[PDB]
């Protein structure tokens, strides 16, 4: 019983961590696809796929979730939405259910015959607070804040803006 | 102390498993990049990236190596060799040493300033035995043989040939 | 005497059908290129190229226009506008005149030395009525409405929105 | 009842025409996909997709097959074999059976759940005779020979060689 | 001592010429990269890379700057910002300093370890005056105005708009 | 009166230099396109486009040819031969004649309506001597040998082999 979740994780926030835990209550393993793995250094997508892999890895580990319970797979975007589901399939282990609140992701997997569950704190809010010197830290697990400090994430986002 | 190993894993054999174990003796974690993640269904590259993720995952787990000791990241190839190292960096956590016996991989990482260690049983031999009805099973961990049977790998390779 | 018309046909409406008929009065055959053949499942481009081929095919046939009078060729977009005309040429039979009301299409073919005729009811209006439950059906040939019902087009566009 | 046939048609020969006729005995319409639509001016792929569309169009028409019985759709190749079937689907009307003698095409459609029928005179032979001044004309329908003369096909292939 | 400057040059204006001269006071040679070399015929990017090469070439020559003092290299954009610096490196001679006022360009080269100097009259203003019949000519070197007249640049931009 | 020459220049040899000089006797300026600008670090294409720009630049300068007499423009390859000529046009200043001994290049430009002149010492021979420790230096201008030593070209080619 393997589920699949897709998200840009720009950056990985508390809400996403919560949803991952709830998901792990109903499936044995979870494939966590980091979408738009090719985008970085922009206002909407500040971090590279590798940096996000670290954010997810450190955060899940720090929250006690065993590494054997999930797969972290960066997935580049493609121009043709009609092939994106096949694109994901080709890069991942088999899965039974898909979790997403993204209308496009839901519709594509749904048309493909997959059971789509929408999940029961938004990157936008987080990146906006980093830019306006608001309180972004409280919206993220401490392990993630730590990675962002280590890679100079705020310094990057501010210079880009 | 994180190392990086790159290979097509078509399919993941005993020799590669042995090398992974030896590598894990000198580094804390190992990033295992599955190269040519975009190629599948050909004589040289029979399996999709997702199928190889399963082969690696099951095999490492079955050999007792904890999931927290490694990262499995499928990496698509790119046309420009000159950017491939940056391509890998962008998709992965930071690493200190690179392990490879592939001249091209060694040279590219070397020119980039990385310390390249060549590893102390070849996909070609394995795929050739699958095609000629030779003894391919003995060259692979049993968990891998199991995945290949589950996905009808031999049936696929024979029809393609 | 072969003409060429390019359009996204998202979806194929009454106005476009009318223009096609008028065009067929002055040329023997018409090459109908379905532009942006790679885009689907978005607000501006709901339908795949194949679905649009069906919309065009059924509609022209239903309006009595013989199949031998035209060619339906899906054309993917390319990043470089400067090569798009050559792109179209490479995928199509030879043509003498180009019909379009799209400034970009007119300018590109014009710079290439082609005679461009602007045609003597807009996808946008159609898709907006599908979304707002307005009267979209009356803007389209009945064969097209039929295809949209068969492929659940409205259900798709609403979920995406 | 719609079938699908895929081929490079470099150039369209007598054997392929024969197979198309036999296929049209068991299905109402046939989607004829011209594969490798992006390749031209090489020894293995001399002609552009548009030139092949003309070869097919003229030949089928000349052999009395009504235009309403088929669809000619040029299809560009893609790097990932795993997505090629979805690629074809996205560009075409729905189909029930697939006809091919190409192992790769058969395997891909088969894995996708499609019924694949292998067809009951080879481009290679044709192009080899064009190059060695052998008898290529007899291997092709006269309408095709005519198109090749009109576009200077032999002159092209010889200069390239 | 070689510097590097990157810009779209849509079109090459007086301000950019001034900056190039000042730059040539502190470095022996200057690599001038024409960014977005693949974009043309749009409101933001009217001219092809080749047309811009002519604008730069004629203007620098006309202002007395010796050809041996610079390199004009058109550079296509790429999707992954993380590899763009390596992309530039691969296409150019070695350079010691980078000059730019573009935050993204500055940040990318900075993260790569390069010394970035922001330069001590904007394409947007120029293109806006061409469209509104304002005074665009005075914002450009006369050699550039001449190239634009020769290629019918204004006629193009107006038709596109 | 501007001519155009295309070559991979892997590496730039004496014969190519000779041809460039002869060409400069019949045209005012010469556009020298470095083909396959995206390929590097392989047996057939050892050097990056930037390294080749240096080889050409230094060699022409050293042979007394004024920089104002030519343009060095790296050109990436594209999959569709049918668009390659338009690709070159888009990246370059206008030209009147094309010089090449490459059948494909000759045929493509010829079909496009261009006057193609075949030129009145082969990279292959040069790279083979670098690999077999033969006498490669004598086949190249000294400025080129110098660049190769500076970038460790032989060390690279040998490791790759
Ligand atoms: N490449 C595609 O065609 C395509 C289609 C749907 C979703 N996606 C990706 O799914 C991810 C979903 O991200 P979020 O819901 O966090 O925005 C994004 O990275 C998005 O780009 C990709
Ligand atoms: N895309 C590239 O330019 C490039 C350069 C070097 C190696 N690779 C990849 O590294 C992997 C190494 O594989 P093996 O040593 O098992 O063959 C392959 O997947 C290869 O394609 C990619
Ligand atoms: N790929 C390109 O560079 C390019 C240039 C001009 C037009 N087109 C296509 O032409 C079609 C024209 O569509 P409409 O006029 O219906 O919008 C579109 O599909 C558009 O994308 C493509
Ligand atoms: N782009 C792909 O991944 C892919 C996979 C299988 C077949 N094809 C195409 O199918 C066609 C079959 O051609 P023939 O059997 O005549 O060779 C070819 O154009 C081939 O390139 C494409
Ligand atoms: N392709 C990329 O990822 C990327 C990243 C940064 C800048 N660029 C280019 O740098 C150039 C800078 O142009 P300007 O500062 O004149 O706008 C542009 O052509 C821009 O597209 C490219
Ligand atoms: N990208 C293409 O479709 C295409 C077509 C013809 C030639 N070329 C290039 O022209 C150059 C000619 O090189 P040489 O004659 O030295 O081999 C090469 O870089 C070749 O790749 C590119």
């Amino acid at each position: 019983m393997r589920g699949l979740l897709v998200g840009r994780m720009q950056p990985f926030h508390r809400g996403a961590l919560q949803v991952i835990k709830s998901i792990l209550e109903e499936v044995d393993e979870l494939i966590i696809c980091i979408g738009s793995a090719q985008l970085s250094h922009s206002i909407r997508d500040p971090f590279t796929a590798g940096e996000r892999v670290m954010m997810l890895t450190k955060a899940l580990s720090e929250n006690g979730i065993p590494a054997s319970r999930y797969y972290i797979i960066p997935v580049q975007d493609i121009e043709c939405n009609a092939l994106w589901v096949g694109h994901i399939k080709m890069l991942t282990p088999p899965f039974d259910r898909v979790y997403s609140g993204n209308p496009l992701v839901q519709r594509l997997f749904s048309e493909d015959g997959y059971e789509v569950t929408a999940p029961p704190y938004s990157g936008t809010e987080v990146r906006r607070r980093m830019l306006d010197d608001g309180d972004w830290r409280s919206l993220l697990p401490e392990s993630v804040v730590e990675v962002i400090d280590e890679i100079n994430g705020v310094e990057r986002i501010k210079h880009l803006a």
